[PDB]
């Protein structure tokens, strides 16, 4: 009965401002590769960190991009900072729209 999930998962659904792209993730889940990490900020969570495999498509900052299915960290029960923008998830993809 508590206002929590209206559609699916607020964070994921809610588009976020494209802050900056910083290359850093090289080895995830014991697997090497070339990943581009981008900071995304949206009021509901303030901010959140999404990792995505290196694409050729860039994304103008300030713009709202939509994050495709991100998995790495799950806000299930207790994560300590479950109300602070210290989220770290590997997103499928992301698209700038509106």
């Amino acid at each position: 009965m508590i206002p929590e999930t209206l559609v699916m998962k607020p964070d994921f659904i809610g588009p976020a401002y494209y802050e900056k792209l910083g290359n850093a993730p090289r080895f995830i889940f014991g697997k090497e590769g070339k990943y581009q990490r981008h900071i995304l900020n949206s009021e509901k969570h303030g901010a959140f960190h999404v990792i995505t495999p290196a694409s050729t498509t860039v994304f103008p900052e300030d713009a709202l991009v939509e994050v495709v299915n991100p998995i790495f960290l799950s806000d299930t029960a207790l994560n300590g900072n479950s109300v602070a923008p210290a989220l770290n998830v590997f997103a499928e993809k992301l698209v700038l729209k509106k």
